């Protein structure tokens, strides 16, 4: 049965991104301003076009589909094509309510790099982590079966050692070839790729293969067919780790970003205070005050 | 108005890309009109971007959902909009030779783990039986092409490079800017090559090759993104300086290394590149791709 936007009212206020390569948009929007003070509350919405389910394509191809000819030369034409309903799925996510930090988050990207030493992580960004994260409720709702338990794909249930593994909020599961899940670990406590130490190794090895088997089994992807990454800068600040279809070039899976699975857990194999000591390297918005500390610390 | 054929006949998606939203399929048309002999033919197709009037109505009207889940403050579903925004751009190219074929056909990857081990006794061996010619490189380290395109060199021949524009940027706006450092030394076939001993030379790709690009662009060291591929497509050591706004090919953490860590790595841990594992992916009918996996069961 079909179900309505989660408030009521949308008025827009501000593109916070756009674009023409993955065809997304982020819309913040003011909600419910007909209720109590009047004002409303903030909502973000993405609606994102769906990849194509080629059976779906080449049934419209066979009969006579509703067109518009765009150019036409010799061999060679394009078109605009009105697919039937069930072709024209558009991904759409809501955060409501969005909070200023969500709004920053998703805003027109005027990104630099840093380095990151670890006495720069010590002394400057772990001190200012709160402005850097967002809730983790979401986190434990999974992990506490109070949201997404009939999405589980995969638990091992160790206090210490255990994870669940569940389709990521970007995929709306209706192929394989963006296929993506999210795993959480169980412990608490574990910010990012900083706090990792030889102690999580087996929570890792079971991440890594634990993951790829249950990916395996649900969806007969095989381990070489999948990029097994998590991200620092992450935006929730509870350990997760991404599992993308290979041929997917998933959004966030640069080099610049995402750090292997396999090879976090041999770099904690050959070194054990690799990710205290080391220098990471990670973009941040232009006008992110962290990245202004972080620069000044860098000199002075 | 018609499509220039009638019926289709699937036969090989030859290329897809569900980040860029687009499919080509190769299909046999006409099979059930004229003769019953299916001439080729090629249909790209291309979800469109959204026009921001559209949407904020749309959204305004309290729309057509199905959720697919939510969690505290997310939530997701799929939205099934009025025909506006369901365009698809469909190129044609009908009927298709068998070069049409070719130019669209892309084999899928496969992700490998390489050991130390494995490219000592796996792929080296294979890469001194064949690999892609280096010419065009030194051709351009000796001016005989490119020299009206250099953005600059430095000339040691142990610990010098060419910094030129890759072919694939058309030169006309920074958002895309990609530029390629070839170094003047020969031999260095990639990173598995590299030790402490070419800590100079990297330093000085690193170090002036953001300088040059500062004088020639006015484009700060921190909108770079500075890295080697593994595996390279040609090996001849190579560095890429991309805009960071620009999401570059090849710039996916299963290929791209940073140029910055790759020197820390060295100051760290002199024999990495020789000892530890790398991680790359192969089209899935490259010869290399069933030696490792052999070798690896
Ligand atoms: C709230 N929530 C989040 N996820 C998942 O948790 C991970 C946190 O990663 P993370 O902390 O490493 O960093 P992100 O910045 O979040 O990565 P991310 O937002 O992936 O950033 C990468 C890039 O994708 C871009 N992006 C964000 N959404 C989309 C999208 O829907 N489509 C496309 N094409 N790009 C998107 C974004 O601009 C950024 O550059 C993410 O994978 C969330 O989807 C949730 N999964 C489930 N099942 N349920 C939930 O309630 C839920
Ligand atoms: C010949 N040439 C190349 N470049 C640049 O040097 C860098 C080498 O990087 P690299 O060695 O790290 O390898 P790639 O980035 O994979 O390179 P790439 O050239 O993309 O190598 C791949 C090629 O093989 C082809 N290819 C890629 N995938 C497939 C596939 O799946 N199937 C088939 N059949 N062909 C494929 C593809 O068309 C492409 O031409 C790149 O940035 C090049 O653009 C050149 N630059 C200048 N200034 N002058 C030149 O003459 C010149
Ligand atoms: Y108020
Ligand atoms: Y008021
Ligand atoms: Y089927």
């Amino acid at each position: 049965a079909p179900v309505r936007l989660p408030f009521s009212g949308f008025r827009l206020q501000k593109v916070l991104r756009e674009s023409a390569r993955d065809k997304i948009i982020f819309l913040h929007g003011k909600v419910n301003e007909a209720s109590g003070d009047g004002d409303g509350e903030d909502a973000v919405v993405i609606l994102e076009k769906t990849p194509f389910q080629v059976e779906q394509v080449a049934q419209l191809l066979t009969g006579s589909p509703e067109l518009q000819l765009q150019f036409s030369n010799d061999i060679y034409s394009t078109y605009h094509l009105f697919p039937p309903r069930q072709l024209n799925d558009v991904k759409t996510t809501v955060v409501y309510p969005a909070t200023e930090k969500h709004l920053q988050k998703y805003l027109r990207q005027d990104l630099r790099l840093i380095r990151e030493t670890g006495d720069d992580y010590r002394n400057i960004t772990l001190p200012h982590l709160e402005s850097q994260s967002l809730s983790i409720q979401w986190v434990y709702n999974i992990l506490d079966k109070k949201a997404e338990a009939d999405r589980i794909v995969f638990e091992n249930p160790d206090p210490s050692d255990g994870f669940v593994l569940i389709p990521d909020l970007k995929w709306n599961q209706q192929q394989l070839d963006d296929l993506y899940l999210i795993a959480i670990c169980h412990r608490r406590g574990i910010r990012s790729l900083r706090d990792l130490t030889p102690e999580h190794l087996p929570l890792l090895r079971n991440i890594l293969h634990q993951g790829q088997e249950a990916i395996l089994q649900r969806y007969r992807m095989k381990g070489d067919h999948l990029r097994v990454y998590l991200h620092y800068l992450p935006s929730y600040y509870h350990l997760n780790v991404h599992f993308t279809a290979l041929g997917f070039e998933a959004p966030g899976s640069g080099v610049e970003r995402a750090h292997l699975l396999a090879e976090v857990i041999e770099n904690l194999e050959c070194d054990p205070r690799h990710y205290q000591q080391r220098t990471l390297t990670f973009a941040l918005r232009a006008d992110d005050p962290l990245l202004k500390l972080l620069q000044e610390a860098q000199q002075s």
